[PDB]
């Protein structure tokens, strides 16, 4: 029936399975039972990648979410290891050859600085598996925390902490089948 949406901080460590026989802790554990519906993931993260990952009830809002017909940008918060040479930035902003092929960093803006290890803000338009990790990776830099921040004109809610979820009102929800040509819901 209703369109529901959940925003979901997902934690390092986290699987995106929806179920571990193992009882491995997966993103679905700390969401809300629901019963007549089913949440259903709008994308996965890796293990290892921490933020944003939207869920909802509605199959059709979660294929055009992940299969935009648009190119979307999606903002993570880097942490990497150590001091980055400013030369690494360059061919990381005019891009490198990996086993995929070609990839770059739309745009790098380097955040704070903890100690020795440095923060960086960086967008892609892809979304190839691991490609922020293999892009520092095939530079020489390994790295430390992954968040992800913003996907298109959707970021994390201010209030929202690590492993916490949020769910959107019928303004939000309708904001979201809007940027993807569904009709609006109205209850
Ligand atoms: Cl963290
Ligand atoms: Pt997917
Ligand atoms: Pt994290």
């Amino acid at each position: 029936q209703i369109c529901r949406v959940l925003a979901y901080y997902k934690p390092e460590g986290e699987l995106c399975t929806r179920n571990d026989p193992e009882g491995r802790p997966t993103v679905f554990d700390r969401l809300p039972k629901l019963r007549g519906a089913r949440w259903i993931a709008v994308g996965r993260l890796d293990v290892n990648t921490c933020g944003l990952l939207l869920f909802t009830t509605d199959g059709e809002l979660a294929n055009r979410l992940m299969h935009p017909s648009r190119e979307v940008e999606r903002e993570y918060a880097v942490r990497v290891f150590g001091q980055v040479d400013d030369a690494k930035l360059r061919d990381l902003s005019r891009g490198v050859q990996l086993e995929d092929g070609p990839a770059a960093f739309k745009t790098i803006k380097f955040s704070g600085g903890e100690g020795i290890n440095q923060w960086y803000n960086v967008t892609l338009t892809e979304g190839r598996n691991r490609e922020v990790r293999r892009l520092w990776e095939a530079v020489g830099v390994q790295v430390s925390r992954l968040i992800r921040v913003r996907y298109g004109d959707i970021p994390l809610p201010k209030g929202l902490p690590r492993g916490g979820w949020t769910e959107l009102d019928l303004a939000q929800t309708n904001y979201l089948r809007e940027l993807v040509e569904l009709p609006p819901e109205t209850s």
